């Protein structure tokens, strides 16, 4: 029932994402320059350094606003590339099925921590 634990397991998951070769095309902001029209496709780019930034400085109140950040690198890639056959598209499938793995934990033992306060 501890209503801090989601930082600490949410800080381990994204060093795991880390680690996972998988997450290297989302490990730092899409580059505006190499692709010069991402903009006009994705009004709010999202990466995995930005998540953990975010996280570090106290910006998150919940865990449910982390994956809803984490969420977004997965759907900003689908619809930059959609295309099933692309290489950014089965690494997207693969890391977004590993994170929601995890943190389907993490949002539980934070929502029943919290209900646990308020009974
Ligand atoms: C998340 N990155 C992307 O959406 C793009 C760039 C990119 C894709 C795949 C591998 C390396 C890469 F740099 C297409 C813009």
């Amino acid at each position: 029932y501890d209503i801090q634990a989601w930082k600490k397991q949410c800080e381990e998951l994204l060093n795991l994402i880390f680690q996972c070769e998988d997450s290297e095309p989302f490990r730092q902001p899409v580059d505006l320059l190499e692709y010069p029209d991402y903009r006009d496709i994705i009004d709010t780019p999202m990466d995995f350094a930005t998540v953990r930034e975010t996280l570090e400085a106290g910006n998150y109140e919940s865990p449910m606003e982390l994956c809803k950040d984490v969420r977004l690198i997965f759907s900003n890639s689908k619809a930059y590339t959609p295309s099933k056959r692309s290489r950014i598209y089965s690494m997207s499938l693969r890391l977004s099925a590993f994170f929601e793995e995890h943190i389907s934990s993490v949002l539980s033992d934070y929502k029943s921590a919290l209900r646990f306060h308020k009974r």
